[PDB]
């Protein structure tokens, strides 16, 4: 059965933030012990090109298959689908990387979406693994959050429906219901509330099981969330499930993964700032145990 990380990297565009320590983390993250050992990979909002450029070469040698970063560009993908826009600046954040090859790969940019508080090509990526002689299947995806600047209520239903759009894709994509549809990535959703049951339903998967820390954004132990939101409540927003009408892998598990990196600072206008974090999002691995 596979073993797998997913994690929103937290790598904003060094244009509207030069500050932010992109570069540096990409390397932490390469040096990063989570990162090893694990078959698949999934990224979220490796924004910033020449930063996630970086951070996919830290990780080629042990993962030399590799995708596109989602809404980049409609080059090196088998398919494009979905509201792919080139006009927008920043590109949708989601990539892929492999130990094992991939014989299909597929981006989609959600139709669904909000009109005003950002033009991005988020969505999904969609990939077909051969390991052992048999396939695979792998989506990695983002999808709307609460930092909205949407109406009240809506970003849910925003999600719900990207939701709907990937469930659907898997459907008509017809896959061997013997082979595993892993779907990751950070949902959005915040665990035992009444949007998680959606979330099952939309998605089409089961519930795993959990084990490590009992959130993904945590403002209070994170030092980059505890920078942003001080106030906020954490919340556990990072999955990796299954398509369940395809194979179950054994027990899915995800643990939350707190490694932290040695310090590391950083110099703005008059100021002096210490983080030891790879990003204000958790990582999270997924195995059959
Ligand atoms: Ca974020
Ligand atoms: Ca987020
Ligand atoms: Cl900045
Ligand atoms: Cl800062």
């Amino acid at each position: 059965d596979l073993k797998l990380v997913s994690h929103n990297v937290y790598m904003l565009s060094t244009v509207l933030y030069p500050n932010w320590g992109q570069y540096k983390r990409a390397d932490l993250i390469g040096q990063s012990s989570y990162i090893k050992n694990n078959d698949v990979v999934i990224f979220n909002e490796a924004f910033d090109n020449g930063a996630s450029d970086k951070l996919l070469s830290n990780v080629k040698k042990e993962y030399p298959y590799q995708t596109p970063v989602l809404g980049r560009s409609q080059s090196g993908w088998d398919k494009t689908e979905g509201s792919y826009s080139s006009t927008v600046a920043e590109d949708g954040g989601v990539a892929i990387v492999s130990k094992y090859p991939i014989k299909e790969k597929i981006q989609h940019v959600f139709k669904s979406g909000c009109g005003f508080d950002n033009d991005s090509n988020k969505g999904f990526v969609y990939t077909k693994i051969e390991k052992n002689g048999k396939n695979v299947h792998v989506i990695g995806t983002h999808t709307q959050s609460e930092d909205s600047r949407c109406g009240a209520g809506h970003d849910r239903k925003i999600r719900a429906e990207q939701m709907k759009e990937i469930s659907d894709f898997v459907k008509k994509k017809n896959i061997p219901k013997d082979e595993t549809v892993y779907i990751g990535g950070d949902l959005n959703v915040n665990k035992g509330t009444p949007e998680f049951k959606d979330m099952l339903k939309n998605l089409n998967v089961n519930d795993v099981l959990y084990a490590g820390h009992n959130s993904t954004w945590d403002p209070q132990s994170n030092s980059i969330a505890k920078y942003n939101y001080p106030n906020g409540k954490p919340e556990h927003l990072d999955y990796i499930f299954t398509d369940k009408d395809h194979k179950q892998p054994k027990q899915l598990v995800n643990e939350v993964v707190t490694e932290k990196p040695k310090p590391w600072d950083v110099y703005a206008a008059a100021y002096y700032y210490v983080y030891n974090d790879f990003s204000d999002h958790y990582p999270i691995k997924a195995y059959s145990k």
